[PDB]
């Protein structure tokens, strides 16, 4: 048979009958409820630790597991992906991608607003999700190996991997959409992340799941390393309490936002790179050949700690990378059609977040602005969200309706240009107003609702601007000659820059 299909009790008796016929030592093996997949994957140190202090019996446990038929990597899965080939998996990793948690992001479209103008961009969360897991392995591998001094465990490398895989495990429908256009507005008062949605998402994935006894079963240990992979995600002497600071280099994998150098942005560059049609300088794996861990220190009472470090004449490497990300972040990411379309949904959102209900645990109804507060409501909020209010019978949504309809047949609201604020820029408080002074500016009647302005933020390594565009709803011809020109004057009196 498989160790698969194997029970607790069945492990113990191929123990038992395979020599191992001391009660502790089955003792230890019911408790933990160690079925037959784990057994592959048990070390000395694990049988040690579990608890059989017989020096020479751990390696003859071992040994007999050896003999199986079944070894690690027959137990692997291997995904086929377009961005890295093939891709192999411990079974953990897919315990945790096999859930409803993690599964929710086949349903939400990676470039939200992209793909309705990229019919390219067609590619959702997950897939990118998995590779961003398999990057993570990777670089942690290399490290580990190159530097066997850095003691770089088993366990740390499962915990970058799943930190990897979960790092956009709490994203909303339509990506940034919701978390950057739709909740700031529906609900100003609180501040969110996606990063917060991933963590308490993670959270929940591995309860609703019971999955921390199969951690514990494959060598993990749920306290310790589910606060190390969910620092990873979120972020902060030490800080942090998932690892020592002689381990500090790992948090600088999955994400990075410091100097912006970290598996996820490799994976999204390459597969956006991959679906829009564009063609990418950067090769990730060159870099990680040449990555190593080096020691840094800068005096402000000196201060030494392990960053990740690249080989000083693969600079020009990195010259490509940030190409790529300004590259995509001009043509597709701050594109002028793909946020219209991510204003429109989010106002239609808007105008539907009172009247949709999704129920949460217990059943307690909550909002599309507040299933954030409760997992298991978030966890049924997806893109589909979309086609459920444009299909909607509920005659309250009407408003909502016709704004979703009006994308459909490609009836948006008409952009009238983008400006440049010759110096200084906009506070973040300032934003409300603009849409009032637009409107009063004089160069018909046009309401401060009739328009909105999108403010654009345009935004280290070691070796060993502000864009406003302005649109209009009203679409009849007057009306928008009447806009233009506000618009022109408004851009004057504040002394921005000539609209396009
Ligand atoms: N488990 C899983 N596999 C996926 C997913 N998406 C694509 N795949 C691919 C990867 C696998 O290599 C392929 C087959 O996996 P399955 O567990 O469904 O069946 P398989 O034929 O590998 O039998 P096995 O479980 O290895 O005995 O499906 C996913 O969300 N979950
Ligand atoms: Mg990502």
């Amino acid at each position: 048979t498989d160790l698969r299909t194997w029970e607790p009790e069945d492990v113990c008796s191929f123990l038992e009958n395979r020599g191992f016929r001391e009660k502790k030592v089955l003792d230890i093996f019911r408790d933990n409820k160690i079925a037959g997949s784990f057994l592959p994957f048990l070390d000395e140190d694990r049988l040690e630790d579990l608890g059989v202090s017989s020096l020479e019996e751990r390696k003859k446990m071992i040994e007999c597991i050896q003999q199986l038929s079944q070894s690690r990597i027959d137990l692997m899965k291997v995904f086929n992906d377009p961005i890295h080939g093939h891709i192999e998996f411990h079974p953990l990793l897919i315990r945790i991608i096999d859930t409803p948690q993690f599964q929710r992001l086949r349903y939400i479209k990676q470039l939200g607003g992209g793909y309705y103008v990229f019919p390219g961009a067609s590619h959702n969360r997950f897939e990118h999700s998995l590779g961003v897991g398999y990057l993570a392995g990777c670089l942690v591998r290399a490290l580990a190996e190159k530097q066997p001094e850095l003691q770089i465990s088993e366990r740390d490398i499962l915990c970058v991997q799943i930190a990897g895989l979960c790092h956009d495990l709490g994203h909303g429908p339509f990506s940034h959409m919701f978390d950057g256009r739709f909740i700031p507005r529906a609900r100003p008062e609180k501040k969110w992340k996606h990063e917060q949605g991933s963590i308490e998402m993670f959270e929940h994935l591995v309860n609703s799941n019971e999955l921390k006894l199969v951690m514990k079963n494959y060598g993990l240990v749920p306290e310790e390393d589910i606060t190390f992979i969910k620092e990873q995600i979120m972020g902060p002497l030490w800080p942090y309490k998932g690892r020592p600071a002689t381990k500090s280099f790992l948090y600088e994998i999955v994400s990075n936002k410091r100097n912006g150098i970290d598996v996820d942005k490799w994976d999204y560059f390459a597969r956006d790179c991959h679906h829009l049609g564009i063609q990418n300088n950067f090769d990730y794996k060159r870099f990680i050949k040449f990555a190593r861990i080096c020691e840094v220190e800068y005096k402000v009472y000196i201060r030494k700690v392990k960053h990740i470090c690249s080989r000083e004449k693969e600079v020009g490497n990195l010259y490509d990378m940030f190409h790529t990300r300004n590259c995509l972040h001009r043509r597709a990411y701050q594109h002028k059609i793909s946020n219209l379309i991510d204003i429109m949904i989010t106002d239609a959102f808007l105008k539907a977040d009172p009247y949709v209900e999704i129920t949460g645990t217990a059943g307690k109804k909550f909002r599309i602005s507040t299933a954030i507060d409760d997992m298991e409501a978030f966890t049924k909020l997806t893109d589909n969200i979309f086609l459920e209010v444009l299909h909607s019978t509920d005659p309250q949504l009407s408003e909502a309706q016709s704004i979703l309809r009006n994308i459909e047949c490609r009836n948006l609201y008409k952009y009238l240009g983008e400006t440049q604020p010759k110096r200084e820029k906009i506070r973040k408080e300032e934003y409300e107003r603009l849409p009032q002074e637009v409107a009063k500016a004089k160069p018909v009647e046009l309401k401060a609702e009739d328009f909105i302005v999108d403010v654009i933020n345009v935004d280290r390594v070691h070796f060993y601007e502000q864009l406003i565009r302005v649109y209009c709803k009203k679409k009849d011809g007057k009306s928008l000659d009447a806009a233009g020109k506000h618009f022109v004057q408004w851009c004057a009196l504040r002394d921005f820059t000539k609209p396009q």
